[PDB]
């Protein structure tokens, strides 16, 4: 499993961006754009407390108040939230069950926040908000098979939830609601190929869902649906290159797909569709730096992308689509990933 | 009151625009892009049938089906929706009531689309899905006030649902839940001023909600929450110009909000944040053509604002963020507002 990312990061509903990692006390900790703005200055990292064992995982509830997902000291799923939007935090409140991966978080349609995560029999469970960002949560509930790698979530343009998760076989496997809000999952699919990273996906300005990893020969590989929410398919095909992290995609704001990735110098790396979206691709081109964790990118309220990696002096360092030069938002952060 | 807009506009879960107008014959038509695309082709019109006495409105489910709203020939609330996300229709649906203003549709942050529309005793109404994207339909319920416009509705950044309508006194008032998904809503609120349009409204890039709307000297002016999600309102700004129609209101793709309005020659015309969103405003600018309706304003899947408006050939004609040539979609459009 290529070397993950090391922070999850949001667009808060103000037009911030907030960061939150695991700190050298295994803490969460969190830092805030001061304006909504790209080369804003930053709050500084603020504890959120906890024993995390896992990455961090983000999301904002459909009314705007950010949740945190992580695993425990005592393998259970732990989260803490926002109280109110962009305000003050809860205390850390146990969800249970025994997980042995990162948190995959994702919103239904009808607002109910649903957690993916792997157990201890390696199979996929998930657990869910039983009201619009409330809870009580349901019970834990398998959607069985055997992952190797921590899993991937997000919605069809029909409002379907798809998980993505490495096999026992190393191919991409797959899983999704076959309605909406729904515990009406499919059976498990083999999209095929060998993955040797987590894999990402995103929703295309054409509503169609797109999976990035890294394959056996170290190159970006992607496969898509060729139909809004609906299959086949497309064949694999590599977006070349050599990278020594797990990829990170996000959209434009025009809609064109742009991957981060570290290369075998320890740079940060990027390739894009060029023109429009679902455009040809560009060739790899260099941002520098030396960074030691993948990177993780986001588009900020003036519609550039940023990028987050850790460094050499394990601070986090930022640069955006100006690009900028790197900057440094300083603290000293580790990577909890619970698969490594 | 101003000259209305004569279509709702929406970008759907595929990235392909469709616009819905009423015909000669007073059914509902729609268009929609082939492509997901800036200067796409189009299906051409299709009729959704019905008889509709007020301006049509579309809203995108929270699962992707459309979903049109429209005053029947029995001053009932109508619907018609998509069984399945971009796919084929149902049949039009009565929701009852007694409704004298064209409906304004929201969805709640629990994915329960809320309809609000003038009552025959001129008090604001709504009724609402009881499920997420689905029935059954609340009963009709009053928020009282008397309102002398069209109502429209904006969710704030902490999902609170808000409504903007003109009062007797020809001043802004305004009303919002005091939580979301809620039937708990406020008190009604001055504004102050005189408006002589329909209010438009928009959530800023950095998550506070802004008004637009002509002044008794037919100037645009705005007003706006000084906080996100939150009061007080700023007093209210004039952006000058004479306009001879509503104002139509869009964020660009980096958030910049531009606004739309036919002016004293019947020409397009527009205004917009410069350098970032919530930055300084341009100087009016013509786009030319000749309009027979109040434009409106959307953002296609490239990043580009799209504006559709009636010509004096009362086909639907159209002007794209290159700017573009004006080219016709054809068709013959009516301006069927429940208020003029
Ligand atoms: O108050 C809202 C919060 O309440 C908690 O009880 C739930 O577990 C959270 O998921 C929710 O966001
Ligand atoms: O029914 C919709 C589903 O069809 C399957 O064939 C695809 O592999 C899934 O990605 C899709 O969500
Ligand atoms: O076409 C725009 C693209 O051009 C490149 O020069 C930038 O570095 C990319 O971030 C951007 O997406
Ligand atoms: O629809 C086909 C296109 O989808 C895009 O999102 C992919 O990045 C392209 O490689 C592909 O040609
Ligand atoms: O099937 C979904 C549809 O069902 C109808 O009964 C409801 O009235 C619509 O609002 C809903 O979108
Ligand atoms: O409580 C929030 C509310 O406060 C009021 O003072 C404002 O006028 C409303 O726009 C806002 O939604
Ligand atoms: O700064 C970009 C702005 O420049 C003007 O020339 C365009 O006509 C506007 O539509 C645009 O928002
Ligand atoms: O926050 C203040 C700013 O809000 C913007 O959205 C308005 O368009 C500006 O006129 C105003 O200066
Ligand atoms: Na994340
Ligand atoms: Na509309």
């Amino acid at each position: 499993i290529a070397l993950s990312e090391i922070v999850s990061v949001v667009n808060t509903s103000d037009g911030r961006i907030e960061v939150f990692g695991v700190g050298t006390d295994n803490a969460v900790w969190h830092n805030r754009q001061t304006a909504p703005h790209s080369g804003s200055s930053w709050t500084g990292w603020i504890s959120l407390n906890g024993k995390v064992t896992s990455k961090p995982v983000v999301y904002i509830n459909t009314d705007g108040r950010l949740e945190v997902f992580a695993r425990g000291t005592d393998n259970a799923l732990w989260h803490i939230w926002q109280t109110a939007t962009n305000a003050g935090w809860s205390n850390w409140q146990s969800l249970g069950g025994t997980i042995t991966s990162n948190p995959a978080v994702y919103v239904n349609t009808d607002g109910r926040i649903d957690v993916f995560a792997r157990g201890t029999d390696n199979a996929l469970w998930h657990i869910s908000q039983t009201a619009a960002h409330s809870g009580p949560w349901s019970s834990w509930q398998s959607l069985n098979g055997v992952i190797t790698s921590n899993p991937a979530v997000h919605i069809n343009s029909d409002g379907r939830l798809e998980v993505f998760a490495r096999g026992t076989d190393n191919a991409l496997w797959h899983i999704w609601q076959t309605a909406p809000d729904s515990n009406q999952w499919s059976g498990w699919d083999s999209l095929g190929g060998v993955i040797t990273s987590d894999p990402v996906v995103i929703g295309t300005a054409d509503g169609r869902l797109e999976v990035f990893a890294r394959g056996s020969n170290n190159a970006l590989y992607h496969i898509w649906q060729t139909v809004p929410h609906g299959g086949p398919w497309s064949n694999w095909a590599s977006l070349n290159g050599v990278i020594t992290s797990a990829p990170a995609v996000v959209k434009n704001s025009d809609g064109r797909l742009e991957v981060f990735a570290r290369g075998t110098n320890n740079a940060l790396y990027h390739i894009w569709q060029t023109v429009s979206h679902s455009g040809p691709w560009s060739n790899w081109a260099t941002l520098n730096g030396t960074i030691t964790s993948a990177p993780t990118a986001v588009e900020d309220a003036d519609g550039r992308l940023e990028v987050f990696a850790r460094g050499t002096d394990n601070a986090l360092w930022n640069i955006w689509q100006a690009w900028s030069a790197w900057v440094s938002l300083k603290g000293s952060l580790i990577d909890a990933s619970a698969i490594k």
